[PDB]
DNA sequence: TTTTTTTTT
DNA sequence: TTTTTTTTT
DNA sequence: TTTTTTTTT
DNA sequence: TTTTTTTTT
């Protein structure tokens, strides 16, 4: 069965989500197994619809590859790093919808800014969740996201007994 | 069945005992699973009746949430953090008692000071426990907690197999 | 049954996959376990023979020790470092075949430059696989091979229930 | 059953083992269980008698405690610490037998110096096993350490499912 | 006994 | 296919 | 719902 | 074979 365990940041304009998402196997014919579909840590982002009352409704997600995972963990205090995603790749309605996750370190040095830009030309709309994470929030994330990555890699398959 | 495998460091004045506290999980009717109440470290402190002898009946505990053990385990050598704590928060006796701990470094860099001060309005106490955590001890904390912070989140549940 | 999980990078010139394999065990008379082949991490390299299209049949392999790992996942930006390996050492045919891994960093310090050498005397043959790891990508490897060093170690074995 | 599965570092004088030795629990009438002996990192050494060829006869232990794992794990480049042990104490023949474990780096800064003294009264004897350990293998021992604490501390029962 | 709360499946 | 070897239970 | 793809067993 | 001890459930 499925398991909802996310680790949640609320906000002001919006709030920022993070939980795991195992990789996909195909037991092979010799008997063994083939990681399919990699994992990834899956981002949601949702604005907030009044005093501290968000909007699940207008959510956007951002999938984090095991590299991008491996960057944002790798991240000094004065770092900052941005990822581009077209959900659609490869698909026949590429170049439609482009997204961007963006981590820059505040000047405080009191942790870093997290928004996602989502710009949709099919629909005409333009959405960017920010949210500010403290620097205990992203502790948890970087030890959260260093558990999670050999897991989403599908290196937790490997083990005596 | 429950398990008691407590890290405890004992000092002059006071007691200092940490071990984690899982979450619980309720099972959804549509098969799967959802964390439900969060799991923490629990701290617990208790002082000294006589040389080398706690008092075990005096004790004060302390919930660290995730938050609150990623900003323990950030910490430079040279950094200090204060939490407050109301038990009774959103119930029917609020801000009647109310907890704060706090971790400074020492002077000699030899580590840090962990105090928990508890001020009881209803009761008319207040009690104060400090306890003295040299490099080694916190460094056992900060590798303990790093451990137990995905457990206490709820992510080894995401696990291939 | 086997386990197909590699962590693999693709660029230019060649390919890189890292996947561990663990150690093996014998069952004493006495009923324990003793760990007999030690376990390690696995490298492979591969030429690309056309437009981002590689070359599986010109693989060559490399397998990194506990200590290697140790060594790997502890250096710096500014570091590097070189291991000889002879595929048949012990055996009838040694010193016919060396192998070099080389981990140097780049100038800009964007990562570093990870090469194989293979010189085969037996064959006459000279291969050499040069893959570029960014920070991101290193950083997956520190990470996943920090994972994986008590599992190729048996160390997995301890482990109470 | 048990299980064997050394980290060993061979060097000129002396030979150099490590591995985990579990907590043992008992079980509460309660239902629930207790953690009653404490886990260690149990050090082995032994001297060579000839050419690359090891007396295990010779040998001596040391059992690191979870805080002195925590403090080896601590140690920067520059650091050196040495710990005292009576395995004979609070018993009958104490102060008979005197361990000391000390941990130093060498000038070159090409690792440590750890070597184990034991001087004991009732033989007349007086042991000493030094052995140098490279940047990488006191790097697997950092990461095994680590990974093996939250185990000799009993943290590893703690777990969802 | 424990600072809560915010959104789904 | 893989750099081995050293000492026990 | 999710940026894909490249090579085996 | 191992530095112990301190307080509960």
């Amino acid at each position: 069965g499925r398991v909802f365990a996310p680790y949640s940041v609320f906000k002001g304009a919006a709030a920022l989500s993070a939980e795991p998402r195992l990789p996909t196997f195909n037991r092979l014919d010799s008997g063994g197994v083939k990681l399919n579909r990699r994992g990834v840590i899956m981002l949601t982002f949702w604005p907030s619809v009044g005093e501290r009352k968000y909007d699940w409704e207008k959510r956007q997600l951002f999938a984090l590859s095991a590299t991008e995972v491996g960057s944002l963990i790798s991240m000094g205090t004065r770092d900052s790093s941005e990822f581009f995603h077209d959900p659609s790749m490869l698909s026949s309605n590429a170049g439609q919808v482009r997204k961007s996750l963006s981590i820059k370190p505040n000047a405080d040095g009191s942790g870093y800014f997290i928004s996602l830009s989502v710009v949709n030309n099919n629909l005409k709309t333009n959405d960017r969740f920010t949210v500010p994470v403290t620097t205990a929030e992203f502790a948890v994330m970087r030890t959260a996201f260093s558990f999670a990555l050999p897991h989403i890699m599908g290196w937790d398959r490997f083990t005596n007994r």
